[PDB]
């Protein structure tokens, strides 16, 4: 049967789903791992035990335990993002979308979600795989991992809290892909990654891990790049930030054995209540429990990494969004509403300032604020605030993605990146957030097919191209047709460092990206806080 | 008789001069102090000892000794800047030029001639001073000062040579006029002191010394303030650059009596000679020996006297050349060249910032570097070129001066701000230098008037109405004319900061002249320095 698919962990079952008048199977909540429960908290994931019998895959799983926005009660646009499963440690499970009849050997692609690494679920409407898996006939598989301290916890030293289990929850997944796709008509020699945030910095750091490498073929990069300075810590910070956990749940710390037994009696709520406790500094746009800088899944240092060449070499398809920091703006800097233009005063721009780069000293504040500041109108209220969403999203995600763009280049098989700075015509968000973190999603997942979801004309064209990208790229190394009469997306290389914006206008190409702030950032900045 | 006029120093005869198909009185070459001559060198002036009979006050006195330029021996544009009179030590005296008929107590106007206080002579055909007192009716003196080391070595502690004497010359100039101006129809309590660049710096130097304040009325300020870069140096190091000069000229340097005694054995052309060996640093827009922060002629610090409004409060009228840094970069930078359009490599200009800025360290040339580069077109070399000249007249010039405007506004009666933008239509020096250091003094002096100068129908009406601006303030404290129908030159506030360009097009107000570059300057470079 077509829905009926033998894999080497047993039989799955999956269900025939509608899509856009057609058809095609999902097999949906496939296991991949052993749940991590119990004494298994914290730990390394373990292959899933085979099983007997016909696994029922009609339905999705449960979403790893996570911290849930509250801010907006009702409000689609944060609610969207929000687990719509019911929370559970047993979360470790994969969705395949297959386009029907079932194909032979073609293009994979794999989905990792984002979410800072502190939420995201592959079960998000937002993440149906079924509209990009059939326009663009590609086998679509969504992944789960654990998140928050679940996931991330990091007691360096320790094998049974040692750091990084969510990125090998992940690295799992690839691992049955790479084994088990080609009895879904994948092809496992010609799988790509993408993610977007954390997914995306994920996505370069398993092009960075040799344990990870292997697995799949290409990547794709959404708004993240393994460098961001939310993305990772050191093994000292990670450290303290367990201990602070533990301090923070009455917790004995005479030992790590001691202080994770306490961790692993609490109820997954407990850890979650007070997750965001743990921060180092009064910031916004930093994580809690999030990748750690080991020895192990990251031989080095990221940057001696990426100068060295010491990383899969392949082609890569990336590019950021016009305001990435405009959310974390809005959830945790003054002078910021939902529901109002949320002009900033001087005032509210020093005190969003310091918030956004929380490392910096008063000369590094000082730089940051005459870098973004128009002293001829000091006091537009507009200007400071476009100013913040600036210095966030250029800090935070553009600045080190262009980092990783340059120096991967240099070693690479191919580049694409891109400039998404399309507003959508349906976005519930204020007009002042622009372009926001994670909006680019609904296009690639082609949401704008869908006429229900009210986008226009334009916009159900703008996806179609996006999707046809992303598909082609994973199919042939460039997201370009062979032959096309279409505008060419051109290479970026070292020495022209082109890319494209991606809207509903004609195409246009630009070069350096952002690459005056980019140089402060990248270059100035830190200088100034090593010499200071 | 019209051309005879007696002093409290004795009578002096000047002789009847043609200006523009009329005549006026001039008194040249009056002397004002003895002769600094023999024991007298390096020591404080002492007044012209009266004299009987009559002074022959007909033709030009003799230029200061001075270090003479011989870069382009033919050419116009640096020639016209070199003394064109017999120089000698024996040369304080001062010009003065009278309406006719002689007036009654008319409104006074001293000039201050500039040359980074290593050069100048009140001789220059530029700054011949008939055009001026003829056309708006004014009694127009010129005086002159030792420059060099001869009007500034600096050896604190010793009474022989205390430095800043070249500053006292000028003051005993202006204490003669104060003391005999009414007897050539001057009104000794309506004198306005104006210089450009050292000449500048000197003005304001005075608005800053008690012992200068009641001197004067009101002051003008072209292109120098008493705060730039190059005007002012510790006593620390103009002692250790007045030993540096004897060391040179192999003096004995076991006592102030020693080295002085053999620095007065030397011709005035062997300490010329070696002037230049005695700066620290490599750089340009520096010079050897200036004023020094002695704590006589200046009680504190330059900027503790400007914060706590130590200083004569009085109405001011001041600004700056477009290109102010051109020529020094032309002398002394890498790549400039006087018939190229020298456009400038990223190599040059980095070697190029460095000499701009000598005292920096290297992260400091790095936050000048990036501030001044555009990163979308770095190799772009008329941006380079013009990058550079702008980073030599900020540093240098405008900001210097514009903290200066600000610090004064505060506590003055009244500031009025300009910034001239002309290139004259028969300028000799290449149009990449744009608007000179310097080049605005010809119009303040009414050269366009004479039409063998070559000057266009519009440069005399630019020059007649910048005469007529300076000639009211001078008189009234406002250059605008009570109840005209011509457009207002605003006057500056700390709130507003208007400023108005000085061009051939009609009047155009602005606001915060350069503070973007200035805030980099006054604020943000400084605090980087002293943090590194
Ligand atoms: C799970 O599999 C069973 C078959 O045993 C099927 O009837 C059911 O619809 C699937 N999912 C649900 C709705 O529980
Ligand atoms: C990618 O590698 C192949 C050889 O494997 C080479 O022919 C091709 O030029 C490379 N492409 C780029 C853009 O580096
Ligand atoms: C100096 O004064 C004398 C009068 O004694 C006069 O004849 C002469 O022209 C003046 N200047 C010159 C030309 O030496
Ligand atoms: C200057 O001072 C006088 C009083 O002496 C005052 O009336 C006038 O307003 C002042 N002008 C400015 C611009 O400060
Ligand atoms: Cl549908
Ligand atoms: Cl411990
Ligand atoms: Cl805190
Ligand atoms: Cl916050
Ligand atoms: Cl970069
Ligand atoms: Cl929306
Ligand atoms: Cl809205
Ligand atoms: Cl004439
Ligand atoms: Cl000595
Ligand atoms: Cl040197
Ligand atoms: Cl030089
Ligand atoms: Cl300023
Ligand atoms: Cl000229
Ligand atoms: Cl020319």
């Amino acid at each position: 049967s077509e829905l009926l698919v033998n894999t080497k962990s047993g039989k799955v079952m999956g269900t025939r789903v509608p899509v856009l008048s057609s058809h095609i199977s999902a097999f949906l909540g496939i296991p991949f791992a052993e749940p991590p429960v119990g004494n298994m908290r914290f730990r390394r994931p373990e292959p899933k035990k085979p099983w007997s019998g016909v696994w029922n895959a009609s339905t999705y799983p449960n979403n790893c335990q996570q911290y849930v926005d509250e801010q907006f009660p009702g409000f689609s646009g944060s609610e969207m993002w929000n687990p719509n499963r019911e929370m559970s440690e047993d979360c470790l499970y994969l969705n395949i979308w297959v386009p029907s009849p079932r194909p032979k050997s073609t293009t994979v692609m794999v989905w990792i979600y984002g979410g800072g690494f502190y939420s995201g679920s592959s079960t998000l409407d937002v993440y149906n795989g079924k509209y990009l898996a059939y326009t663009e006939e590609v086998v679509l598989v969504s992944l789960s991992y654990r998140v928050g301290a679940f996931g991330f916890l990091a007691l360096h030293g320790s094998q049974e809290a040692p750091g990084n289990v969510g990125l090998l929850d992940q690295r799992m997944a690839l691992q049955w892909v790479h084994d088990n796709i080609q009895f879904f008509g994948g092809d496992p020699k010609t799988v790509t990654i993408f993610g977007e945030s954390a997914g995306g910095a994920s996505v370069g750091m398993h092009i960075l891990s040799p344990g990870s490498r292997d697995l799949f073929r290409r990547a794709i990069l959404q708004s993240g790049s393994p460098n961001c300075p939310w993305a990772s810590v050191s093994v000292a910070e990670g450290r303290r930030r367990a201990v602070e956990l533990g301090r923070n749940l009455n917790c004995n710390l005479n030992s790590d054995e001691e202080l994770i037994h306490c961790l692993r009696e609490k109820k997954p709520q407990e850890l979650i209540d007070v997750e965001w406790n743990v921060l180092p500094f009064d910031s916004i746009f930093r994580f809690s429990f999030v990748p750690v800088i080991d020895g192990e899944f990251f031989p080095t240092s990221l940057e001696s990494m990426l100068n060295s060449g010491n990383f899969k070499k392949t082609q890569i398809l990336l590019g950021v969004n016009k305001d990435e920091g405009s959310f974390f703006l809005l959830y945790g800097a003054p002078g910021f509403s939902k529901d109002s233009e949320s002009k900033i005063s001087r005032e509210d721009f020093m005190s969003g300032v310091k918030l956004s780069v929380p490392h910096a000293n008063d000369l590094g504040l000082d730089a940051v604020t005459l870098q973004y500041t128009d002293w001829m109108d000091d006091n537009n209220g507009i200007k400071n605030r476009d100013g913040l969403d600036d210095i966030v999203g250029d800090h935070n995600v553009i600045c080190p993605l262009m980092h990783f763009v340059n120096k991967y280049t240099k070693f690479g098989n191919g580049t694409y990146l891109y400039f998404f700075n399309h507003r959508a015509s349906n976005l519930v968000w204020p007009e002042w957030m622009g372009v926001i973190h994670g909006y680019e999603i609904e296009f690639v997942f082609g949401l704008p097919l869908v006429k229900e979801l009210n986008y226009t004309a334009e916009e159900e064209a703008l996806s179609r191209r996006i999707m046809h990208y992303w598909a082609t790229f994973a199919k042939t190394g460039n997201p370009n047709e062979p032959h096309s009469q279409e505008s060419k997306w051109p290479l970026f290389t070292t020495k022209e460092q082109k890319f494209i914006d991606l809207n509903t206008e004609p195409m246009k190409v630009h070069q350096r990206l952002r690459v005056q702030m980019c140089v402060f950032w990248n270059q100035f900045l830190p200088k100034l806080l090593n010499a200071t």
